[PDB]
């Protein structure tokens, strides 16, 4: 029992940083040693991390993140057994790949949203949602969702490219910024990290959350019950899901014998 | 310019991930692949990870954790150049080692508490108190303070092994059970981490804070600024002394030519 390399865009996104930590413990349980590499989102820093398990450096990859599926396959078509992909919205030829429905999940959401009376939304993406990006299951979920209702998709409403807390805040004091009547009633952040900043800056401009403006997070990460205003998101099961992916490869790795949900959380931010 | 491993005690603890981020960009801009292991303050984990300098699987390490000092140091004798320590309170000879002055913080802190009429503390360790932990420095510097101002340290009010925020609501709840008369007037919490953990237990009991009980964080983490009841905490200068980090890494690697503050930060729960 050897070395395992994991694959994720950000340790410092908390999301990330848990499914390492399930993941690295239960492999530790049996004997592996573990190492986490970021890549934000460069495809050459996935290339460099693979060429790791090409030379035999590793005995084994789990990707939670992918850049380059073709790249990706040809690896684990030459390595069977040895690459895991999980939560990248992506199956893999070559590679367990596990998929979660976030299109679902998404959907739930903003139906939720509506539900609750909300009209004009806000949208928010760690992608560059003009393109194909990283989270784009949820964004097709968003038109569908806006269609289904007819509600004209709001240009000035979409932000992409917003990842940090940071960028959440600079988000969240253009909404307060805006006129009662052009001000959206909900805010779909993709994001605990980016809820979180879009909050502290409504707040900081008196915009009540979640009466003026709803604010809905994604991951249901550590902090989110702990919030200024607790976050109503979409809970991932990190434990399960690492416990799904290190059986995966310790069953590539002939280790082992053989022998997943998203929900809404409802708090208080929406 | 090849590979460096970084080791930490848990990914999870956002000063950690932090860190990590800070130094992984930095090395990464000079062309090095980084890659973080995690110990939970085993030292085993500690060796392994060292092997692989041991038998160059890694061009260079940067421990931001130590368990056992003389093992470090010999690696580090054997390999000049090629380690690094940070922010571990401790010198480790043969690896340049950067200490920051946590005791000085810790007793700037405690003197804060004291000088908005707080006498009765709770202090919390993440190390075993009554032996030889990460982080004496600090408790030496609380120690040092109740003698200083002659305050019998209440046992009942020491909680060690204490890290996370699911640990610190542990805490909260016990000490929000308590009679207003044997109550903490502040707890010194060790950690951001714990601090929201504790506030949201205090919050849920109707505790007042700072009022009832005021509570002081350590590290000034990502969502600080953030929480329920902003945190007062000590910053560490996390860009700083990745910086001063990954400098003397580059420089005994031959890569660079030759050419740190914490601070109190004071917001709302103290
Ligand atoms: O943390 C926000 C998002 O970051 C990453 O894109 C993860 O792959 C995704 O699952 C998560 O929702
Ligand atoms: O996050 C709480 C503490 O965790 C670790 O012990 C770090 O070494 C220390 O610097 C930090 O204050
Ligand atoms: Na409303
Ligand atoms: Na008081």
């Amino acid at each position: 029992t050897g070395n395992i390399g994991v694959l994720v865009s950000r340790v410092t996104n908390p999301f990330f940083a848990g499914l390492f930590d399930a993941i690295e413990r239960e492999l530790h349980a049996h004997g592996y040693q573990v190492m986490i590499t970021q890549t934000y989102d460069d495809p050459e820093a996935e290339e460099r991390f693979l060429k790791q398990l090409k030379s035999r450096e590793l005995d084994g990859v789990i990707l939670a993140s992918v850049e380059a599926p073709d790249r990706v396959m040809a690896v684990a078509k030459a390595f069977p057994g040895r690459v895991v992909v999980v939560n990248a919205d992506v199956q893999i030829p070559g590679a367990t790949s596990l998929v979660l429905p976030h299109y679902q999940a998404t959907r739930d959401a903003l139906d939720y949203l509506f539900n609750q009376g909300h009209r004009r939304f806000a949208y928010v993406s760690g992608g560059t949602i003009s393109g194909a990006h990283h989270g784009q299951s949820r964004t097709q979920a968003f038109l569908d969702f806006m269609q289904a209702h007819q509600l004209l998709v709001a240009q000035d409403l979409l932000f992409g490219q917003i990842h940090t807390a940071k960028e959440g805040q600079a988000v969240g004091k253009q909404l307060a910024s805006l006129a009662p009547n052009v001000r959206p009633d909900a805010v779909f952040t993709n994001s605990d990290e980016v809820a979180v900043g879009v909050i502290d800056s409504l707040l900081a401009a008196d915009v009540k959350v979640p009466d003026d403006i709803a604010v809905m997070g994604y991951d249901d990460q550590p902090f989110a019950p702990f919030a200024k205003i607790p976050l109503t998101t979409v809970h991932q099961p990190v434990a399960s899901m690492a416990a799904a992916a290190t059986h995966e490869l310790l069953k590539g790795l002939g280790r082992q014998v053989a022998q997943l949900h998203l929900s809404l959380k409802i708090r208080q931010s929406a």
